[PDB]
């Protein structure tokens, strides 16, 4: 069986989701590698795409994302714990 059609680390960290922009396409599935580097259990939020992901302090998720529709859409850590509020996936 066949490879994701996009591979995207993402680290959580306690200031900061990075990359804190994420595009990925339409109608495939795209693996995210969440690695959480602070100190604090973190979450990875998309509340529009029924994503919500809890990792722990040092540990990691590697998810799979299959987005039906095409727009820009709020990312969260939903502990309210980032210096930000300024998060997106775009799907295209």
């Amino acid at each position: 069986p066949i490879a994701s059609a996009k591979v995207i680390e993402v680290e959580l960290n306690d200031d900061y989701f990075n990359p804190n922009v994420i595009t990925i396409p339409i109608n495939e599935s795209t693996t995210l590698l969440l690695k959480n580097k602070g100190k604090s259990e973190h979450t990875f939020t998309i509340k529009k795409l029924g994503i919500d992901v809890v990792v722990e302090s040092g540990k990691e998720k590697n998810i799979t994302v299959k987005p039906k529709s095409a727009g820009t859409y709020e990312l969260i850590c939903r502990y309210h714990l980032l210096k930000g509020m300024e998060g997106k996936v775009i799907v295209k």
